[PDB]
């Protein structure tokens, strides 16, 4: 359905870091890739990986369902895109 | 991919109106819609409808593609969830 390309130039992240209101650090990992959304050219997508799950390597993948959730005025909504192996 | 049932008792729309702020009146329609998020029962999620477009019927249907978008800090995101039958 949703097709998510991470390119060979897209294959491992940056990490961001700070703290958090009750003073504890975070560190958020971050990568880049393609999803197709039926323009002329696939567009490119940040993506938030979860704590010690590494850099998703090179190739196709499709979204799981857990990336949505019901939001605050009862419609639909992305959480966090989480991709599968195509 | 993401499976959304219409059922029976939310064949038809209600909708919801009011003035834009360049005084323009607007209305919104509306429907009542089961998304299956993989949890032991599905989720319902209210829809809007576009203009001229009528409630869908009852059955199954899927989400299209110009349902996403890319949003203002660069992560995937839902504009307005639309329907395709299944």
């Amino acid at each position: 359905m949703i097709k998510v390309e991470i390119k060979p130039s897209q294959a491992q992240f940056t990490t961001r870091s700070g703290v958090s209101r009750q003073g504890k650090p975070y560190s958020l990992n971050e990568q880049l890739c393609y999803v197709d959304l039926g323009n002329e050219y696939p567009v490119l997508v940040k993506i938030t990986l979860d704590e010690g799950q590494p850099a998703y390597a090179p190739g196709l993948y499709t979204v799981h369902l857990s990336s949505f959730k019901v939001g605050q005025f009862g419609s639909l909504m992305i959480d966090r895109l989480c991709l599968v192996p195509a």
